[PDB]
């Protein structure tokens, strides 16, 4: 099984909320949302530039009713408290000229569209660190080797998108009740 482990050494609970913090303190803070481009509201998933900030608590769920999450299972990431305008708390990946980007949606999407992430163990580390993989849809299946990284746009928003270098390396801190 080899279940995902959180920042404090305890197994990650399937469906539990966690702050997705960068391994390296300097990289910034937690995950949030921001209104960018032509969006009518905060639909762009970004990383806070402030270290002291833990971002939004994020629910991490697989497609099973298991208590924990085996390392190779696909996961969906949703905000515990999504911005009012999103139809559901779940993140999804949307194509574009710039490339695939993590966004929220104004409509409820099918599971196959939100269960597109996968955490990957970062080797050479004492605390459990994980890269965040994006899993596209080949035929009817899926495949993940594209990593999610950060792209700072013209206004300083550190948008989460698929990048080819400097992928996110997170630790999952358990959010409080």
């Amino acid at each position: 099984d080899d279940d995902l482990v959180d920042a404090e050494g305890n197994l990650v609970e399937n469906g539990g909320t966690y702050y997705l913090l960068p391994h390296i303190w300097a990289h910034g803070g937690g995950i949030e949302t921001a209104k960018t481009g032509n969006e009518p509201c905060p639909l762009t998933v970004v990383r806070s530039p402030n270290e002291v900030s833990k971002g939004e608590p994020i629910r991490i769920s697989s497609q099973f009713l298991s208590l924990f999450i085996p390392r190779g299972s696909l996961v969906a990431l949703g905000f515990a408290n999504p911005p009012s305008c999103a139809a559901s708390p779940w993140m999804t990946v949307v194509d574009s000229p710039q490339g695939p980007a993590v966004k929220l949606s104004q409509q409820k999407l099918p599971e196959k569209d939100i269960l597109v992430f996968k955490f990957e163990k970062v080797s050479h580390s004492n605390i459990h660190v994980y890269k965040l993989l994006y899993c596209q849809h080949d035929e009817e299946d899926v495949k993940c080797d594209q990593y999610i990284g950060i792209h700072r746009d013209r206004n300083g928003n550190r948008r989460l998108v698929v990048t080819e270098e400097n992928p996110l390396e997170l630790v999952l801190l358990k959010a409080k009740s």
